[PDB]
RNA sequence: AGUAAAUUAAGAAUAGAGAGCUUAAUUGAAUUGAGCAAUGAAGUACGCACACCCGUCACCCUCCUCAAAUUAAAUUAAACUU
């Protein structure tokens, strides 16, 4: 049993920048996050800050 | 331990009727042993006495024995003289 985190791919996007997705559960919540490689630190959860 | 707590929603059953019940969700803890030891098991030894005691005195009836003398009921060797 490989107790290793399974690295994601690293897609690009139309502008050309870099970015992983990965799902995320905790109780009944849900969530998809698309991190950038490069950013200021600007989260936005559902189009919101 | 997503537990307690708190806060919500739905459902069953009714024509209507619970502060009840069932189910779902949200927020989300504290504590878990230097005893003073309660049960249930395991092992361990011992305690107990039955198969789930004697003593005295209480009324009851019976035989038994001795027992004071009394009253008797009855018994028994027979000898001896000419
Ligand atoms: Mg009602």
């Amino acid at each position: 049993q490989s107790k290793k985190q399974l690295i994601e791919p690293v897609q690009y996007d139309e502008q050309g920048m870099a970015f992983s997705t990965s799902e995320g559960r905790r109780k009944s919540a849900t969530a998809q996050a698309v991190v950038y490689e490069h950013g200021s630190g600007k989260i936005h959860v559902n189009g919101v800050d």
